């Protein structure tokens, strides 16, 4: 996309609050086919304003409702949070101890920033197609977990608008769980431990593990090696053997020297040996058992439109999902200048991720019958 004016953002959010967010899909999924009283009613949603104001606990009583506000308010930000046992808009008068959040989506939210120690192709600011392979094997390695290990049925994975992927996982026991659950598949599912201070952050037959590890080695190769080459030279391949037990920086040190590129340093890394460690250490997705932990958690909406990049928060078609590119992902401007000229929603880039989401939406529909 070229690139966003975000002094245009004003009058942009205007239309497309107005005339392109999928209100009828948007409601379709949070009402959940209506069968629960108040299941919409008693969602909290958060709103960053005007002059960059935040408020949260709003809480509307039909899709109506929510259009005429949102048409009013045209957010900069949209969060969604739990729902409530009373309506979020009214809980400064709910008693103390009894406004309690109850149920809740299973989310994971996987961001590039989280590996600056791993990439060589960017500034911690920036993703190129190089790094995006990161984001392509998280969902691939997290959503297979999800699907075959725990079974969950309703996975939506929306891209954050910049640099990283959400995940929703929708199924009506999934949105039951407790926070203490929630936590334990957090811990099932992370591998890559310890801060900016930690240089070793992997440390090991768990099936989960051998899983994760067969769905990175069919990308490791050009992704690690020819990619990010990371072991292109000296300075690098150390960072690899920082990561290797005392005694062996010298046979490895003396043949990289041999060796000529990373292919064949790998190769010979590979025959003395700690290759899985290494892989994912570089690969696996770095999680955040904060945002997955909490059920009053709140997390950017799908179809938010991105502040600084203008783009929207699209669902990602979890069948194309090595060709996602994020930067075809349409931008505000682009969108309404599509709508401009064609005066249909339909006849806009939008449309196609609303028929990823409306995909999602039938496929929970079905489950309800
Ligand atoms: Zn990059």
């Amino acid at each position: 996309m070229e690139t966003f004016d975000p002094t245009e953002l004003p009058e942009l959010l205007k239309l497309y609050y107005r005339r392109l967010f999928p209100y009828s899909q948007y409601y379709r999924w949070l009402n959940y086919g209506g069968v629960i009283k108040n299941y919409f009613q008693h969602r909290e949603f958060s709103f960053t304003l005007k002059d960059d104001i935040y408020i949260r606990y709003q809480s509307f009583n039909n899709q109506s409702d929510l259009e005429k506000e949102m048409q009013k308010m045209n957010p900069y930000k949209i969060d969604i949070g739990a729902v409530y046992s009373h309506r979020p808009n009214q809980h400064n008068t709910v008693k103390l101890g009894a406004f309690q959040a109850q149920e809740k989506e299973l989310v994971f939210d996987i961001d590039m920033t989280d590996y600056d120690d791993v990439r060589r192709c960017c500034s911690s600011a920036d993703i190129c197609p190089k790094c995006w392979t990161l984001m392509t094997m998280a969902i691939r390695i997290i959503d297979r977990a999800l699907k075959e290990d725990f079974g969950f049925k309703h996975r939506l994975w929306v891209y954050s608008g910049r640099r990283g992927v959400h995940c929703w996982v929708c199924d009506e026991s999934v949105r039951k769980l407790s926070s203490a659950v929630r936590s334990g598949i957090v811990e099932y599912l992370s591998l890559v431990k310890g801060g900016q201070d930690v240089k070793k952050k992997v440390h090991l037959i768990h099936p989960f593990i051998r899983k994760s590890i067969n769905i990175i080695k069919k990308y490791f190769e050009e992704y690690a090696l020819v990619n990010q080459d990371i072991l292109e030279n000296k300075e690098s391949w150390d960072k690899i053997l920082a990561l290797v037990p005392e005694t062996i920086h010298d046979e490895l040190q003396q043949s990289f020297q041999k060796s000529h590129n990373s292919l064949q340093r790998w190769e010979h890394l590979k025959k003395v040996a700690l290759e899985w460690e290494i892989m994912l250490q570089y690969c696996f997705p770095r999680l955040d058992i904060n945002v997955s932990k909490g059920i009053n958690h709140l997390l950017k909406s799908p179809f938010s439109v991105h502040p600084k990049t203008g783009r929207i928060s699209v669902p990602i078609d979890l069948q194309k999902v090595d060709q996602f590119d994020p930067f075809t992902v349409p931008t505000i401007s682009f969108i309404c200048r599509e709508l401009d000229a064609t005066r249909d929603y339909k006849k806009t880039s939008l449309a196609p991720y609303v028929k990823v989401f409306e995909h999602f939406l039938e496929n929970l529909d079905k489950s309800r019958k």
